């Protein structure tokens, strides 16, 4: 046998960092879950039980804290690159680092129409993630995204003209409920090193806000008959507003709402134009994926 | 042996309702999970295997759907009362109905700084619930609540002066993080019947908004060395602002954030006054409860 | 206002203990999640923010570990009584201690047809729990239970004879799938103190086994048209076999499996006597409860 | 801009099938969750909102049910093949079918020392899965695995001799607790088509049982200084017991049990040789992976 591939590291490392302003007295908090996986000349740890090439995962957890203490944790795209570079630079035998970061929401509270200096609320289970691959000699690869974004539109969505055969029973519709969770991922053009990443810092937070805004707006305004076409319009706008992006990827898990026919009960009308009460379905669910690039 | 208590019904009944305004064309959606358990002279289903006294759980389901279609599903406190009343009025042997409703958040999307007519977002995992108890010849008991409200304050929270013995290792503190999930419940005075509940409708949504605002404010502004003291303050205000309320119950699971001593590494200062990076703890967690009533 | 009720303590405290047999060298492991809530003269901590009467929840945690170290953690009924007793006896202003324990399975591995001395496998997600209420001058109250026991019988289950009205659409059946999670609890007669509990120790593990065996046996053998009737028989046998038990309580959340009509496709027969493929339903579900006592 | 990649289908389709032996009266049940994703000339559905090329997800669901009714659902490897094949063979514009199947346990109950004819128990949250990729003109690729296998050994596990530096605080140990959730996947050699998969049907259940056995036994008996070394040995044996296997992948999440120092309480000894009470840690956790293949050395 032979080791064709190997990674290892620490997962689920929860980190919280606070920023205090001595002047204004305002405080800002950052909470995220980090995962670091290493690659390199560690083959013997598997084949010869040689631990000498092993940087303890516990030490990888230590490095994460230490790094967050000496560096800025925002934007996550930067912090990830810093954390990733450290490993391939500090350890001669390590040649790849894979960093995953999940950012939780801690939105500043508004008390009496005013932003509180030190109170926060988790206003959503929506996440801002980044997957940064740092490979020796090959620069830095970044993949930004947002997930856990749940949306619904009560009308202005249709579905007809689809293939029909001996396996179809679905009835075409010109009005229906469209609900889904949004997983959007934008891949940045390869970066040569930390210095290049550092120089584009301003673009990160901006592009994210751009991705979020485009998604919501397009979703809300688009009177579709093809979820596929809807997400394609979403990817176009993103690619157009940010030149540094190489590809945009969407993954929309459809959430179905069934009509309930109650006519059997005193001629109760609750279908088609009279549909008012629906039964949300936990499963199954449609899944539509999409990767869009430049011509 | 003998049956001392029995209940049965349908759980996890997902429901969705949409209200359309022909005039403006603005739509509104409601989604919730309903549970209905029944009580009465049904012992024989257990003892003699007699089903004749059993109202099918599938029919309880049908009923929930029908009820929603024929009535207003908001406020929940009202809808719950109607649904519970239905069973004791339609069945001779049914003497009590216990309805549990969980309302999910579908916040209206703001596009271009203007509310969208038919697009929604799940802006939180926070819920608004109700527990209605309809008992023949004893009125309707209603318990309202809000849960899943997660907050954190980076300062202005202390803890000192607590009991100290041979089992204590916790050091006193005058500045720490305070994070928790909020579970607040207010119990209304017993209503005589559907009519009376219908007469106080406007107080349900208002009392809920009030309970929410007081919790958020008190938490944010109170600088106490006692989570206990803070929650009592919240209950006080709620009881003072709504006379129709008998008791207010709070249950706060204290989520801890530990200081990370990094001194062992090049004398890095990250404790006490220099504490910037913390480690969130998934478990365990303090749990503080409290039921406040009137003198 | 006035404090009607108050509790507080530590929750989700994970504990693991290993017992090494000094003769054979065989190791047995125990793992469980503990929760401890205290009651007593602590009102002032809420009304006057007086922390002097507060035993830190951190100390509560510490006490759990220490107690586990100096005492046997099995059976959980004993360990819960020891832990509960400690708090009311060590603190004068503490009058009640509510201990909840969840036991996780760590089944010994059989390797090559022989029990391994120190390797375990988490076979089920089924738990064994205990709730122990230790109240000063009122003895020790113990509620044992098993939960998370999932079973299914493809046949020998019926449902017909139930009530039928204008809300009924369900067809009666004489063959159907019965699946459900099992939640069984057995209340022990009130115990005077730790001394009494200790003397009845051998009865705890035994009865749990009995409850589990009866539940499984009855469910599999009973050919009934009433779940309610099946659970009652379960309760009966448990009360007959153990006199120290006062009441048995079952809570069965049904899991439905619908037939799938496939006649629209080449007249495929998949209903009634030809039903082979079914569609498991996540929700909603029927919930049947029952508390049985002695005449 | 342009469409680089595109898939779509039905996810989380729960299925239950029962087999009744009219002779013996013994019934056997099967439950699984299926996911089917399709690929092909469907770019227009994105670029020009053309649903004409779209096979409704609802119809994909119906198809799973029909296929389940007309064919065996065991072993999963076979069923996934039968299902993926159907799509590329029935739709000219559909070129690839990605089928994911999760198998839920329903173990027959033993009552009074004998197996019950129609009663089962969910004796574990452990699962048996398969990922089948049917591509037009490329054959059938199969990835079988087992997951959710949680194990723990209270001793006979060590960790010393690792790299130490200014970021290191961990102390060396010669006796510790080793617990982990096992995730094992074995890739089969490419199959030309359905007929070839059918011929090998018997190897599927046999290899699954071998992988599970090898995993448990090795975990139990190995006294290794590294989880890496222990998972390598497991892969070795599996590759050695089945020649149709090309690679074996292992993903082990080391769950930690920390010692608790109680000496601050009357000098109570609870560390090292005296350790009895441990604190299980929910997070974070170590994560070790590795893909083992066949050597080129003769
Ligand atoms: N087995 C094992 N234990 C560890 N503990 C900390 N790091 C490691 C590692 O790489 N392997
Ligand atoms: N066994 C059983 N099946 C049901 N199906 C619908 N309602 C019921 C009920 O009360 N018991
Ligand atoms: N606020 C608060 N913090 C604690 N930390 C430890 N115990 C307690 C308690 O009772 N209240
Ligand atoms: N939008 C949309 N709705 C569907 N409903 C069933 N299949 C589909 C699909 O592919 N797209």
């Amino acid at each position: 046998s032979a080791v064709k591939a190997a990674r290892y590291g620490k997962d689920n490392v929860r980190v919280y960092k606070v920023h205090k302003d001595e002047k204004t007295g305002v405080q800002t908090v950052y909470e995220m879950t980090v995962c670091v996986l290493l690659e390199g000349e560690i083959e013997t740890s598997y084949t010869k039980a040689d631990n000498s090439v092993i940087v303890a995962t516990d030490s990888i957890k230590n490095t994460i804290y230490i790094t967050a203490k000496q560096n800025p944790v925002t934007p996550p795209e930067l912090f990830g690159s810093i954390l990733g570079t450290h490993f391939i630079e500090k350890y001669n035998h390590i040649h790849a680092a894979h960093v995953n970061i999940v950012c939780h929401r801690w939105t500043r509270m508004d008390i009496d129409g005013k932003p509180h200096p030190h109170s926060f609320i988790r206003d959503s289970e929506e996440k801002r993630n980044v997957q940064v691959d740092v490979v020796e000699g090959k620069g830095i690869d970044i993949k930004s995204s947002l997930s856990g974004l749940t949306v619904l539109k009560s009308t202005n969505s249709q579905f007809w003209g689809f293939l029909r055969d001996e396996y179809t029973t679905l009835k075409e519709t010109w009005d229906r409920i469209l609900s889904t969770d949004v997983d959007a991922t934008w891949q940045w053009k390869n970066f040569s090193g930390l210095q290049e990443v550092r120089s584009h810092v301003p673009k990160f937070d901006a592009t994210w806000a751009t991705a979020r805004e485009v998604t919501l707006k397009t979703f809300a305004e688009d009177n579709s008959a093809s979820v596929q076409a809807t997400m394609y319009k979403m990817a176009e706008q993103i690619l157009a507003r940010q030149q540094l992006i190489e590809t945009v990827e969407y993954s929309l898990p459809n959430k179905h709402y069934f009509e309930i026919d109650l006519s059997w009960h005193k001629g109760l009308q609750n279908t088609g134009k009279n549909a008012e009460v629906f039964a949300p379905q936990s499963d199954p669910n449609g899944l539509i994926k999409c990767t869009v690039g430049r011509s």
